[PDB]
């Protein structure tokens, strides 16, 4: 019987903790943990448990060694006093055996912690829960030379000098806080110092922590941290509480950074650029997730969760303001359509396979297999649709009636949407099928013109997850616009108003909604702003979809009519491919194409968004018996094609973006969107025309102005099977090797190439001296690429399959959470045709045999084949 925790089992807990006080000796190889907890009973007379793993060296209660019992990972006290009392508990740890790279670890020789969600228990016995909330203090003791910096949440209040070489210090963090919001970090690392003035006045401090050879690439997040700062003040009224703010980088982590309260820890790549290394791409992640950290603040630290259930509380909410604050930034639309791109791309899938979860999950064997595509930005997407139903200032009267309520608290979803409602005197209770049903709704469409009335009837369905089969009717968001047959808008009249937009509200499981006063023949815009996360239907002729693409007034709906095109044109290559004929001659989309690539009127970033493809998930969502080597090979046709039909014109729209881009190579919304578009045109040159790849390696030196086109380029040329593809990657490689970000995208192009012989050229890069399996960024560089190269990884013989299933098994040994994620690479199973299905099985099997696999990676495997 394994453990499976169920959200309506949560009790609330028999013992609060209110003071945490802890002391951290450091030495070699060993650090010694020891703990004061000041504990309040809540029910009198439970018994004392405590969660823990560390290596348990003395309990005490009120200073007397206590009488205890050591099971699994829990510490359990019968005898405890009926009013408030102390424990004490000793542990220690070997933090450089630490690979797991949750609780405390070591990285480049430093010491840093991580302990969200349940890592704290790593480092100390304790109540391990986020409903329950301390006040903490923390005393850290090193050897001053080795640990200059020493570092914990809130603020210093004192240190000081030992006669042996050592030294102290002491941090107070007044706020009281869950045990996952705790951070540690103990190590030689240079500071780069700023600050940032409140609205009230008050100077905030801030410090990041690099390496010293770290610190000139550290700027940009600097900045960014400031525009986030000023954001919170000016979007939401939230003002920052401390006067410190420190962010630490780390290049040893398992995901991208981590919000603990005044003392963030984060990945490398997720705070580090500079021109030279780093791509736009990369600038623009440093700012959204610098945001997202900060804005945790608030939404997590000052709030946070009653229990893990609750997750997508403080992440979708915290996701949807990192979205807004980018969106604020620089290119709303663009980077709007930029979120739904990978929503589609890598969410659905997760809701339409076996995995598949509400975006509030009702059980779970392991806390960290939910940290999902669902949680996050499906959970945003939620969040959003508040904000479509509400608009700003309603939306805004219910974060401000959320903290009102609720600062200070472990609370809930529920907790969230009855804010939202009761602050706009609303009724949203079947808002909630948004956070308990999972799946991707479906929605069918049709609409005729009768009388001067439009009436579009919409159904919805949505299909039986793993978890339930019975799914009711939801609250459903579609907004629209009419277009005549040149494209203009066209007013019309719904509920007493006329305008040329709509929301319409579905809630139940069939409606019609009557467009009244239209006086032209229309074709509907439908889903504007991909206004609810659904798949929708709707009867276009290619016609109207050219329509959409050439004169729509909203950006969603617009690219929307280019995907349904491209995949149009995939399924006619399908057909064709599989009767064993002629490629179809694709006409209109051609045309269509032309006319994107020539319209000198269109945004640059949207233009390229435009041009890109639609990607092989993407294709076969929905359908059975998938052979994923088909449909790649559908995409790529299309793609030759439109490299081919169009070469020149290829050509002629990047020497167009190299003029507007100006020699303006550092970072800039601007000049970024002509680098995306150029890079574009890079990848069609390439594939129609490899042998301009050794014209470019000629001219590298030239074209390598910053690190977005050189990735943009070796890019381009990742799968030409010329040696001189090789050749740019080994001098890529060379003039790079002491930089461990671009390292990654060494092995990430490795590992993601086309070419035929790609999987002897990844295991060669398995024994690269700059790569290290137990480094989560190279682990996902390499060997997470080759899981998402579909030639290779699907492979015919199976030989993808059994490279990744034997990495599972070799990473789990070591750290579970890496693991349990590439494992996921094969949720796939249950719909490949029945070869691959058999392999994939077979693979799963074996890792399933593994003793001591982990309950991470057994919970995926699981439910992949049972
Ligand atoms: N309601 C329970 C609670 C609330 C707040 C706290 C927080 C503590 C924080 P603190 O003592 O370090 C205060 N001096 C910081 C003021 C400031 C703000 C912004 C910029 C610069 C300086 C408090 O402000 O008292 C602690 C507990
Ligand atoms: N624009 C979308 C977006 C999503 C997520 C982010 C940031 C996100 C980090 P996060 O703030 O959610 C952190 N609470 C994850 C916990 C964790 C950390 C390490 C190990 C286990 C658990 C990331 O990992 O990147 C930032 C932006
Ligand atoms: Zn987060």
């Amino acid at each position: 019987s394994k453990t499976v925790h169920y959200l309506k089992d949560y009790q609330t807990p028999a013992y609060h903790i209110l003071k945490t006080d802890l002391h951290f000796d450091i030495n070699e190889p060993q650090t010694v943990v020891k703990s004061r907890l000041t504990v309040e009973p809540q029910r009198v007379g439970e018994p004392l448990v405590l969660d823990g793993s560390a290596k348990l060296l003395s309990v005490k209660i009120n200073g007397a060694a206590a009488d205890y019992v050591l099971e699994g990972e829990t510490l359990t006290i019968a005898g405890v006093p009926s009013e408030r009392f102390t424990v004490e508990v000793e542990t220690e740890i070997l933090p450089a055996e630490n690979k797991s790279l949750m609780g405390l670890y070591a990285s480049g020789g430093n010491l840093f912690t991580q302990c969200e969600p349940e890592g704290f228990r790593k480092i100390t016995f304790y109540i391990d829960r986020p409903d329950v909330m301390s006040k903490f203090t923390t005393t850290i003791v090193a050897d001053k030379k080795r640990y200059p910096v020493l570092l914990s949440n809130g603020n210093k209040i004192d240190g000081g000098e030992f006669s042996d070489g050592r030294h102290w210090v002491k941090w107070e963090d007044p706020f009281s806080k869950p045990s996952y919001l705790f951070a540690l970090v103990a190590g030689d690392l240079a500071v780069t110092e700023d600050y940032f003035t409140t609205m009230s006045g008050r100077n905030v401090k801030i410090e990041f922590y690099t390496t010293e050879a770290d610190k000139p690439k550290v700027g940009f997040a600097v900045e960014s941290l400031k525009n986030a700062m000023k954001w919170d003040e000016t979007r939401f009224g939230l003002e920052y509480d401390l006067d410190i703010f420190m962010v630490v980088a780390v290049g040893d982590f398992n995901m991208g950074a981590m919000e603990n309260k005044g003392l963030n820890i984060f990945n490398t790549k997720f705070v580090l650029a500079d021109s030279r290394t780093a791509t736009d791409t990369d600038f623009e992640g440093i700012e959204s997730v610098v945001g997202h950290e900060y804005f945790h603040n608030w939404t997590g630290n000052r709030v946070t969760c009653r229990d893990w259930f609750q997750l997508s509380l403080k992440e979708g909410l915290t996701v949807f303001r990192d979205q807004e604050f980018s969106g604020d930034r620089a290119s709303r639309a663009v980077r709007r359509i930029e979120n739904i791109r990978l929503l589609r791309q890598h969410q659905f899938p997760e809701d339409a396979g076996p995995t598949a979860h509400p975006v509030r999950p009702a059980s779970y064997e392991e806390m960290n297999n939910f940290y999902t595509m669902t949680v996050y930005e499906k959970g945003a997407e939620v969040v959003r649709m508040y904000h479509t139903l509400l608009g700003e200032e309603g939306f805004q009267k219910g974060m401000k009636l959320y903290f009102q309520r609720h600062d200070g608290q472990a609370v809930t979803c529920d907790d969230f949407r009855a804010a939202m409602a009761d602050a706009n005197g609303i009724n949203l209770d079947q808002f909630a099928l948004w956070y308990s049903q999972a799946g991707t709704p479906v929605l069918e469409a049709e609409g005729r013109l009768k009388n001067n009335i439009f009436e579009l009837t919409v159904k919805q369905t949505v299909p039986p997850t793993p978890d339930m089969t019975d799914k009711q009717p939801m609250m459903i968001p579609v907004k629209v616009g009419l277009l005549n047959r040149n494209g203009e808008a066209v007013a019309f009249d719904y509920q007493g108003k006329r305008a040329t937009e709509a929301v319409l509200l579905l809630t139940e499981a069939e409606q019609t909604f009557l467009l009244e006063g239209v006086t032209e023949a229309v074709v509907p815009s439908l889903l504007r702003g991909f206004s609810a996360p659904v798949h929708l239907n709707y009867p276009y002729s290619d016609d109207d979809l050219l329509l959409l693409l050439a004169h729509d007034s909203d950006a969603f709906t617009r690219w929307e009519a280019a995907q349904t095109l491209y995949r149009r044109a995939v399924a006619a290559n399908l057909a064709t491919l599989s009767d064993g004929v002629e490629l179809p001659k694709h006409e209109k989309l051609l045309a269509a194409v032309e006319k994107v690539i020539s319209d000198d009127l269109l945004d640059n970033a949207f233009k390229a968004l435009l041009l890109g493809v639609p990607s092989e998930a993407e294709l076969w969502d929905g359908a059975e018996n998938i052979d994923p080597l088909r449909y790649h090979q559908a995409r790529e046709a299309l793609l030759d094609t439109l490299a081919v039909h169009f070469l020149p014109k290829w050509h002629e729209l990047n020497r167009q973006a190299a003029k507007q881009e100006n020699q303006s190579y550092e970072y800039s919304p601007e000049a970024a969107g002509w680098r995306t578009l150029r890079n574009v045109c890079r990848a069609f040159v390439l594939r129609a025309d490899p042998a301009h790849i050794e014209t470019v390696a000629e001219k590298y030196g030239e074209m390598a102005q910053n690190m977005t086109h050189e990735w943009g380029i070796l890019s381009a040329v990742n799968g030409n099977e010329s040696d001189t593809r090789n050749r740019l990657l080994a001098q890529f490689a060379d003039k790079f090797s002491d930089d461990a970000l671009v390292m990654d995208k060494y092995f990430a192009l490795v590992g993601s190439s086309r070419r035929s012989d790609t999987l002897q050229q990844v295991r060669t890069a398995l024994q690269h001296p700059k790569f290290s399996l137990e480094n989560p960024n190279k682990a996902r560089s390499l060997i997470g690429s080759f899981s998402r190269n579909v030639p290779h990884f699907h492979a015919e013989d199976g030989s993808g399959y059994r490279f990744i299933a034997d990495k599972v098994i070799e990473i789990d040994r070591f750290n579970p959470q890496v693991a349990a994620r590439l494992v996921q690479a094969f949720n796939l199973c249950n719909k490949l045709e029945p070869h691959r299905k058999n392999l994939v099985k077979q693979a799963l099997q074996r890792i399933r045999a593994q003793e001591g696999l982990s309950k991470d990676v057994g919970e995926i495997v699981g439910k992949i084949l049972d």
